[PDB]
């Protein structure tokens, strides 16, 4: 797999 | 799988 | 899969 | 806000 | 805010 | 804000 | 803030 | 895997 | 802040 | 594996 630009913000 | 720009704003 | 731009906002 | 559960998969 | 348990699986 | 338990996994 | 378990895996 | 810019702010 | 628990492994 | 660019801000 390939993950580009995950955001999490509280 | 491939993710891209996935955003979790609280 | 393929998942580009997913927001979830609160 | 509150976020509980988000699940995203590719 | 508060974020719990927000998954991504590619 | 809180943070408890973001997960990405490729 | 507080961030409690976040995990990254490639 | 790959990953790519994954943020996780509180 | 507090940070516990981040883990990030390739 | 690869990871690049992984932020954690509490």
């Amino acid at each position: 797999g390939v993950v580009h630009g995950v955001t999490t913000v509280a």
